């Protein structure tokens, strides 16, 4: 069958669609995934044919309304999820003319969009075909509903519908044991990770002596450890999916993917805010006890948690845990049966 | 569990593995494909981890031997056979270097080559663990092994065997009508076209009423664009802008295999790689065409079978092209290919032989 998957703004959105996707294409489906135009490249990177849905960036629906007037960022957590649910209702009614002439001219009989890829649930029910959501990360892929019901009220008024439709199928990446107590049904799946490729170099697969510390996007000096900096004490260029396992701390904001690729390698996390706020889904982890939740701009904050994160063992025993529930759940290759199962 | 892919010096060898490769990776594995430096790009475009070889391209393995002397290129298919087992396994020597300094770091627990990276029989045997061949088309992938076996003669004497070791597992993507009396005994895949990607344009995967032939990579144009069909020329980057200006008004330059032939009604090519098998996928007639007189074998049998005409020339292209789509039994004995294609093992299920092989 023909398959359409729908990414976002953000490379993490393309990766977290695209273990299922290669695992359809395996199966012998014929799938495009559309995002962005920024992010048509990092489709690509994951071997998959890749279209444009716009061509403007995320930054544009981020910082004005439809009209083009400035919006501001959100300052609080409530904040945050209102603002995103406007932010990726706007990109999701920016994408819908691309999408329209894609889908005239080889025609999905499914749709599988990321958790707030709502362009995926306006083509799928424009068109008539099932539409599956599938989780992006770790975080509530709900969460931002009501906001981008309001958003989107004009489109989906067109469709002759009230809010958002619910998917045809919700597939679930989060582990059991940080899925909310209000979590919906969910067809599970392992997320198996992916990220760009280039060359491997030796030190990328090997780990030294010394205790290994990445950086995704001074500290640290003290610690005689070795530090990576994942950029556009080694610097540059790093595949996660690789470098990861060879880790004992991974530093990130808890935006993206990164979190589960720390999980599944059960790895221990230092998890730093993004923006002003901490991100839900990483003080879960941190209550799970698999990472540490820090402010960075307290002087010495983060090299004293990465201290406890390499010494005291607890941390990278729940990130095993985590690593565990992951591992156990349905491969990408077996949930492309339950995507079947929809068109026939 | 960790597995080693073993491509070689063209892009269809990175190809021709990557389904296998990405559906181990999807069930959990660590999966790494190795290549020469020149294919390490193609890997990374499969989005499978890359690391290279040897920095020395094909051509050094080719045009000269291990000690320097230039090597006389075959003029015959026969000639072709005995060149390409000794070419493939000078660049399997120059390979262990790189294979082992990877394999000391990250020990794999199986190793996977296509037909004719014999590096990987190598790089196995040196570690213990089992090997694995996969045909990286539907040519046998046995068929340069007797030179093979004298280039590689002290490595392998040094492993203690007398000729290339039999694979503790060989996977096979040819159609069964397409395998020869002669083929040994296999675990069948389903091969899934897969290419390097970039934006698609809508003509890509736009058909139009008008016939669509695929060149891959001036008289033609001419000719068969009066009046019935249009031309689409798949060209590499080099060439691409030249060709352009050349050749005004004609789609030419990167083309997606996978996505652009299933929209053509021919596929003209010279069967190497895996371009035949990605027209049989789509049911699509094929023309090939020879590199002066050294006919694919692989090709002759799709041929044979009625699913491509071989031609030998500017005005005789046009020819076999309004046959292929005039003559409905071309497309007629390719939808059969398809349907044997659609039928064979996924990779998927694959993956689970090759855990069977470690555990
Ligand atoms: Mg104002
Ligand atoms: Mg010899």
């Amino acid at each position: 069958m023909k398959i359409l998957f729908v990414a976002a703004g953000s490379p993490a959105t393309v990766f977290a669609l695209a273990p299922l996707a290669t695992a359809a294409r395996n199966a012998g489906h014929d799938v495009f995934m559309g995002a962005v135009e920024d992010m048509v490249p990092y489709i690509a990177s994951a071997g998959i044919p890749a279209v444009a849905t716009t061509d403007l960036p995320i930054r544009h629906f981020i910082t004005m309304d439809r009209e083009g007037n400035p919006v501001r960022m959100p300052e609080t957590p409530e904040e945050e999820l209102d603002f995103a649910g406007h932010w990726f209702g706007r990109m999701a009614a920016g994408s819908m003319d691309a999408l329209r002439e894609v889908t005239a001219n080889w025609r999905p009989d499914l749709v599988v969009g990321g958790s707030m890829s709502f362009a995926a649930a306006l083509i799928a029910a424009e068109l008539g075909v099932p539409y599956v959501r599938q989780a992006w990360d770790t975080g509530d892929a709900w969460r931002t509903d009501p906001a981008a019901s309001d958003e989107l009220r004009p489109e989906l008024r067109a469709l002759g519908l009230d809010r958002l439709p619910d998917p045809a199928l919700f597939v679930d990446i989060c582990p059991p044991s940080l899925r909310p107590a209000d979590a919906p049904p969910a067809q599970m799946m392992r997320w198996v990770p992916a990220n760009g490729q280039r060359r491997l170099e030796p030190w990328m697969y090997t780990k030294g002596n010394r205790p290994r510390i990445l950086v995704t996007s001074a500290d640290m000096a003290a610690l005689d450890a070795e530090v990576v900096i994942a950029t556009l004490v080694r610097a540059g260029w790093v595949p996660l999916d690789v470098v990861v396992p060879t880790c004992d701390v991974v530093v990130h904001h808890a935006g993206g993917v990164t979190a589960l690729t720390a999980m599944n390698a059960g790895v221990p996390q230092l998890i730093v805010p993004q923006g002003g706020n901490f991100v839900e889904a990483g003080l879960r982890i941190s209550d799970f006890g698999a990472a540490i939740t820090v402010d960075e701009n307290t002087p010495e904050a983060v090299e004293k948690a990465c201290g406890e994160l390499i010494g005291n063992p607890s941390y990278a025993e729940r990130a095993r845990e985590l690593s565990a529930e992951i591992a156990a759940l349905p491969l990408p290759a077996e949930v492309v049966g339950a995507l079947e199962g929809l068109v026939e």
